[PDB]
């Protein structure tokens, strides 16, 4: 353990709070999986901010690839803003919020409810008004989240997502990975450190390419770079970074690479592969053990990289258990 | 006033656009009854590059006017994991300008497989996707030979507009399409919003929207990139303020899309509070405060291709072959 800060520690209970969330929650999984297999949703829409629209666009990686059903994120201005109300019948809506107070969250969940959509809500606080609206809750049981940078919410809400389809899919691979999932959580923070901030000193932006799952958690690595260390940090797929964007390579751009041993191996690396050709600077973050489920490894490489980060935010002077000018809930419409 | 090809492509979009409405009427009313008749659940915007962002323009058009949720599809679904959808009783549009990228067509493919309802907004007439949707739009914006797209965007939000008047029959788009001509070129005309000077030494910067005018952001943000190689980033004013907002505690430049339509009193607000947090701001408005709300964001992008084609040569950069880019990309 190096620094200090309450970000660090509450990344390393990450792995035994998982384990314990899998177990209180696999009663509540099993029947929503149940009712969901009835029901049989046309489409997934996902209601998030921050870190949780990360986890909506892991949801929707998981649940097009696992389920085959589309999945999106909902746009909260469209209810909140501009007071329009969508036809969502016969469509399942997943609220996802740690805190579960924002107001356009809260506005998303009720249109949504008033359009008669079957709404889930993933909540870390019980006691947030968001369980009043939504049909089910399923509790993130991560306990209270003091940080200002989401950590163990984040894994948490990944566990939940992945469970609740292992339970609904019921695809053995994928119920395979959520019983692996605390160990592999385990064997990520138990290995050597990843990402340091030697690597990152005088660099103020940056560029995080990813595909599929590992574009997914590319967004939530980018955030916390920005989140914690004051880096333009932004997150690619490594497919669609080369219609455009990759002129700033052109102007000595430095990249992140999330490598996850999924399907969509083959494909980045040889993604990277041109981008390094093209004279990239390149940082390779990856998971922890080759010996993890292919959908559980874009949570190995969240864990590492969230303990390393919290080093490399207090070497650049940063305190990431508060950063400038943030707050744990921060509520806009 | 640049002899840049980009430039010279921008300045005909008004005209470009104008024959195109014509032109697709009867495709768009026909294909406005086959919607109404077929009751989408969904629409799957299939796209890359400007035409994803095109697609954002597209989700908050339907959602807002047609109430149907609208979203972007991933490509790597379908070409990299070889997983399909269910897709019955669901719109698809794929939107592209070249319509070849193997990406697109293998979703276009696995979409149409799925029974999904399959749409194509093409400028490419002859282009392999017209072989697997079930309807072409053609974008009619001629050849678009800059590499940085200009009238192929505004032709798909045309095109979009189009389709949506005649599917819901809301007599304020109508009313927004038929002034659509004269509101490009009354941005056209209208005085520079954006100046080389505002951007002189800045690297890095953020492009805040809010509903279409984020949509609008993150076109900007995509050419701003593409055509000045400054790491232009686009984020709502609702989400910018959910994480990103340190770096306003480091000297941040940051471009305001400010569209008068239901968001303004909301995003005004957070560019306010961005303000008062520090950053530095140059602001990109409506050029005409009398232009129809919807059609707002194409009139202020109108004026931003302009502005931003001298602002890239002013930056030494060729906007209309951008240091290691093709007008053709093909990633699968
Ligand atoms: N604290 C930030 C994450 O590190 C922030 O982006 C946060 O996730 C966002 O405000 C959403 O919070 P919620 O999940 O409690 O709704
Ligand atoms: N889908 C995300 C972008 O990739 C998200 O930031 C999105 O822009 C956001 O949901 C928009 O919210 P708003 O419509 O309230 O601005
Ligand atoms: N929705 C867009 C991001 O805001 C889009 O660029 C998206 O990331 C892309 O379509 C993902 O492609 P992939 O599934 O092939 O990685
Ligand atoms: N030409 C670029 C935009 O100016 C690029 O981002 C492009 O939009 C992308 O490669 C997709 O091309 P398409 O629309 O022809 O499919
Ligand atoms: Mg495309
Ligand atoms: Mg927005």
């Amino acid at each position: 353990m190096t620094t200090n800060t309450i970000m660090e520690q509450e990344a390393r209970t990450a792995p035994q709070k998982i384990a314990e969330q899998l177990l209180a929650n696999d009663a509540i999984t099993e029947s929503l999986g149940s009712v969901l297999r009835e029901f049989k949703p046309k489409f997934v829409m996902i209601v998030g901010r921050g870190s949780s629209d990360h986890a909506g666009v892991f949801a929707k990686y998981l649940f097009e690839i696992e389920a085959s059903i589309p999945t999106f994120a909902a746009a909260p201005s469209v209810a909140s803003v501009y007071g329009k109300t969508l036809k969502l019948a016969g469509g399942l809506v997943i609220v996802i919020s740690q805190s579960g107070r924002s107001p356009d969250i809260l506005a998303q969940a009720r249109m949504a409810k008033n359009a008669g959509a079957f709404c889930v809500a993933l909540v870390n606080d019980e006691t947030a008004p968001i369980k009043d609206i939504v049909d089910v809750v399923i509790p993130l049981r991560a306990g209270e989240e003091k940080a200002v940078a989401a950590t163990k919410s984040y894994l948490a809400t990944l566990s939940a997502l992945l469970q609740v389809a292992a339970k609904w899919t019921q695809n053995e691979s994928l119920v395979e990975a959520v019983n692996s999932l605390p160990q592999a959580l385990q064997a990520a923070v138990d290995a050597e450190p990843q990402l340091r901030a030697g690597s990152l000193t005088d660099v103020k932006n940056l560029v995080v390419l990813g595909r599929g799952f590992g574009y997914a958690v590319s967004k939530e690595i980018a955030l916390k770079l920005k989140e914690v260390c004051a880096i333009h940090a932004e997150a690619f797929s490594s497919a669609e970074f080369l219609h455009g964007p990759v002129t700033l390579v052109e102007k000595k751009l430095s990249i992140l690479d999330v490598c996850i041993r999924d399907e969509s191996y083959g494909s980045h690396v040889e993604q990277i592969a041109n981008v390094k050709q093209r004279g990239a600077n390149l940082i390779h973050l990856h998971q922890t053990s080759a010996d993890i489920h292919p959908r559980i490894a874009p949570l190995a490489l969240l864990q590492r990289f969230y303990i390393d980060v919290a080093a490399v935010a207090i070497a650049l002077g940063i305190n990431p258990d508060k950063p400038a000018g943030l707050k744990k809930v921060t509520q806009t419409l």
